[PDB]
């Protein structure tokens, strides 16, 4: 708790600079007011003053900062948003845990052509973590997902290629003709 008070005493203080002089935005200069003011009120509450806890902010946050606080990681997108966040269901659900991914597929569907898209992280040539891949319909509708749990171990670029295999796999059993973007092609 104090050190929670020293913790964003220092953080604040770091924040200052970006709308100090740059761009800004009225909520993010309003919230570093309300930050700088929270720090007034919770100072006297607490009778221990922005001055005193901003030092003690240096080393209890600069030790932390290490590892070494940061390998050129990025982005790669075939969904939208709305594509992500989009609902959908099974009629006939199948769904399994394989290791740290989650597959679902629909049992019903069978005869159509369906195409995977994702949007993962990539280093190299290879995919590092994948935020989500969908199955979807020529008539658009989703009919197969596969998305990272949340776990300590994670998951791997390995990982997430058995997972696609395994989802290809049992769509094709229905006799469905199942393919994958540029983007998973070239990258799992």
């Amino acid at each position: 708790t104090v050190s929670s008070f020293q913790v964003d005493c220092f953080l604040w203080h770091v924040r200052k600079r970006f709308a100090d002089q740059e761009l800004g935005d009225a909520p993010f200069l309003d919230r570093l007011r309300a930050d700088q003011a929270s720090l007034r009120g919770r100072g006297n509450t607490l009778g221990l003053d922005i001055e005193t806890a901003t030092r003690a902010g240096k080393q209890i946050v600069e030790r932390i900062l290490e590892g070494e606080s940061d390998p050129a990681s990025r982005y790669l997108t075939d969904m939208t948003l709305e594509e992500m966040s989009r609902d959908w269901f099974m009629l006939m659900p199948k769904q399994k845990v394989a290791g740290s991914l989650c597959i679902k597929m629909d049992q019903a569907i069978m005869d159509k052509t369906i195409i995977l898209k994702a949007n993962f992280s990539v280093i190299f040539d290879r995919l590092e973590t994948l935020i989500l891949l969908r199955a979807f319909t020529e008539e658009g509708a989703i009919v197969g997902e596969i998305s990272p749990l949340p776990s300590l171990p994670g998951h791997t670029g390995e990982d997430v290629k058995n997972a696609i295999g395994v989802l290809i796999g049992g769509l094709e059993w229905n006799d469905n003709t199942v393919r994958v973007t540029e983007t998973i092609q070239r990258f799992a």
